[PDB]
């Protein structure tokens, strides 16, 4: 294997040797030596593991960094400047200052001229990163909501140009917001070129995806693997109009990238350098967990897949240290867990806290919240999780079975359970989603439906209101990034036309994805509306949160309420959250709280709390008590 001193010479030879000269004394060129020494040998190490003794590895790479150094070369040094300030702070994620949302351009905004007309709604509701849902061209009609991407550098018209892309990004830095964006890296639309070319022969891009000639290694493949959307087709594979069959691990638009051929990961690295230089201060990974395939396997989770976000990782570390990776792994938490990390992805959604938040409104017992909490909650140093009560997709009740096998818990029967509550088909449920993906193979099924709706907004639950703001108030303070699906801070309902559009009624989760609800914003600031009893107290949270550093960094110690219905938690030694799940007013004893200061602060009801006594919670009620 070569070495970077070596590698970085051959990079030089493209420049005569007046040029050569000044590009060796410059300070760009400085920086990246200096990363290079630091991060190639990461790069190296991730990419053999991979690819071994392939033909096709140095002369890759030795591409890869040539890139590599025109696009750090190219880079803005405002850009620079922030990834030299991020290289020397790295638990910047970690901070109780930042805050995030996430939406659709088009569903929020209009366009993108539109969405930088928000940003300073933005800024009143106090975020600090905002996740833009994806953005460039995408075939018409069915897309996965923008998933099947067919150019990565051409901005969809509908939202604007790539002009337009630029001047948000620079007017969200502006107001002191990280641009989040998603990398779709283990797919493209059938429609992207690449995925035309590689059908049609074209030798370029021999063996970019996954196809055979028939069923064979296709009905091999299939006998392990798990079925994403089984409404759309069994197993993950889709026959083209010849008769081939094509690796689909999504909908049958969505071709795999196939990352056994070493000029993939080329191709898409390059891919992440263009959105690098665009300051992307995000990326999220899309489908982490599908990027190496094999036979016998689940073709999830891979050692490979691992290795190359940590090759990618290096890249970044060389050529854009600014951009950090958010990865998204909804699964088993044995599997989510092993994508953070410092050198993987240094922060990444936290399915299994989403996923219980729910399943504690429903049963009203925080058994498997505070074993979560107590057991999978604090990460590797700099690193961070992060925390969100929605997403644009479903809920996927992603607890682990042996976890709630400790607790007496059968996981199949209880997801019975939760799938019936949440999509209403329980006595006495206050839940208003709706099914998706029921497999009638393995009896899973997830639910969509937005915030509002699975807490019975829509039939105006007078315990609605206060259960959004528990919830929040959770992702809020237990430690990580918080991440508001934005609607839900003035309590949008379900989009129940949905269904009614023949390019959405076979995917239920378009139920909570709705438009920009200009009645409900209208009354934010209105404390006699739902809207404005929702948005003051979330914007009173987020205020705490921000301002008091007792919620700073990760890391979170449970505490043993004694009562099945109330969490309990501790940051920093100094501040003790309770959430009440009960619907009914519920105790912590004196007894419980004899080893706690006399009286207390608490941060969402501005009162002194004495906890010399019991403490009564009301229905749904949080405390943030200053113990410290
Ligand atoms: O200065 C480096 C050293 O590289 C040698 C070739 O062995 O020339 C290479 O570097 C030059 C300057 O970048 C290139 O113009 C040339 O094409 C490349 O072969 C020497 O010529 C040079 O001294
Ligand atoms: O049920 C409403 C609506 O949802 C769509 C597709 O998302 O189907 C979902 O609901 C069906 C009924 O339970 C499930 O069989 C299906 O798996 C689920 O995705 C439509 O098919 C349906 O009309
Ligand atoms: O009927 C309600 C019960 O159904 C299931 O058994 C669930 O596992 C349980 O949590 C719930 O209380
Ligand atoms: O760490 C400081 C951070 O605060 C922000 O404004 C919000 O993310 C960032 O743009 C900046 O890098
Ligand atoms: O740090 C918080 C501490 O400060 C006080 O208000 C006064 O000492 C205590 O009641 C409280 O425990």
């Amino acid at each position: 294997s070569p070495n970077s001193q070596y590698l970085k010479t051959r990079i030089l030879d493209i420049y005569t040797p007046e040029q050569r000269a000044g590009i060796e004394k410059s300070e760009d060129w400085r920086q990246f030596s200096r990363r290079m020494h630091t991060h190639f040998p990461k790069l190296m190490n991730e990419l053999d593991s991979v690819y071994g003794n392939n033909e096709a590895l140095l002369p890759m790479l030795e591409m890869l960094l040539a890139q590599a150094w025109q696009s750090y070369s190219q880079r803005n040094s405002s850009l620079k400047d922030i990834d030299i300030a991020r290289e020397n702070n790295p638990d910047w994620i970690l901070s109780n200052k930042q805050v995030g949302g996430v939406c659709y351009v088009d569903l929020f905004a209009g366009d993108l001229k539109g969405l930088k007309d928000k940003i300073p709604y933005f800024q009143e509701l106090g975020l600090t990163y905002l996740h833009l849902m994806p953005l460039f061209k995408c075939p018409e009609g069915k897309s996965d909501g923008g998933y099947a991407v067919s150019s990565y550098r051409d901005v969809n018209p509908a939202l604007g140009t790539i002009g337009d892309l630029r001047e948000v990004i620079a007017a969200l830095h502006e107001a002191g917001i990280s641009a989040v964006v998603d990398f779709i890296f283990n797919h493209t639309s059938n429609e992207h070129e690449w995925a035309q070319r590689c059908a049609a022969g074209d030798p370029l891009f021999d063996n970019f995806y996954y196809i055979f000639p028939d069923r064979r290694m296709p009905d091999q493949y299939d006998r392990t693997l798990r079925e994403i959307f089984p409404d759309q087709h069994p197993g993950g594979f889709s026959q083209l109009e010849d008769g081939r069959w094509v690796w689909t691990t999504f909908n049958s638009f969505q071709w795999d990238l196939n990352y056994s051929n070493p000029w993939v990961f080329r191709a898409m690295a390059g891919e992440m350098l263009f959105l690098a230089n665009l300051g992307v201060d995000i990326l999220r990974m899309d489908a982490v967990a599908f990027i190496w395939k094999q036979m016998g396997t689940s073709c999830e989770n891979l050692p490979q897949a691992h290795a190359l976000i940590r090759a990618f990782n290096a890249v970044m570390r060389i050529a854009a240290p600014a951009v950090f990776f958010k990865s998204e792994a909804i699964d088993h938490p044995d599997q989510v867990v092993q994508y953070i990390g410092q050198d993987e992805c240094q922060i990444g959604y936290n399915p299994l806290q989403m996923a219980l938040l729910w399943n504690t409104l429903a049963t009203r017992e925080v058994n498997l919240l505070h074993q979560a909490l107590t057991y999978r909650h604090n990460l590797p140093e700099h690193t961070a999780w992060v925390n969100y009560v929605r997403s644009h997709d479903d809920i996927g009740w992603t607890f682990a079975d042996e976890d709630a096998a400790y607790l007496g818990i059968s996981g199949y029967d209880h997801r019975q359970f939760l799938n019936r509550f949440f999509v209403n088909r329980f006595d006495g449920s206050f839940a208003r989603g709706v099914p998706f993906q029921y497999n009638p193979s393995t009896g899973d099924c997830r639910v969509s439906g937005t915030a509002a709706a699975l807490v019975g907004l829509a039939q105006d639950d007078p315990h609605a209101v206060d259960r959004i703001k528990l919830l929040y108030s959770i992702a809020l303070s237990t430690g990580g990034l918080p991440l508001i699906y934005l609607g839900d801070e003035v309590g949008t309902l379900n989009d129940d036309d949905w269904s009614q559009d023949s390019n959405k009624s076979d995917d239920s989760r378009w139920a909570h994805r709705p438009r920009y609800n200009e009645a409900l914003y209208a009354q934010r600031n209105n404390p006699s509306t739902a809207a404005g009893q929702i948005y003051q107290d979330l914007r009173h949270m987020i205020a705490v949160r921000q301002s008091n550093p007792r919620f700073d960094g990760g890391r979170l110690v449970t505490f043993n309420t004694n009562n099945k219905h109330i969490i309990g938690y501790i940051r920093n030694n100094a501040l003790l959250a309770f959430g009440n799940f009960s619907e009914y007013p519920q105790t912590v004893t004196a007894h419980t709280l004899q080893a706690m200061p006399f009286k207390a602060h608490d941060l969402i009801g501005g009162k002194t709390i004495s906890l010399n006594q019991d403490l009564t919670l009301q229905p749904y009620q949080v405390m943030w008590l200053e113990i410290a």
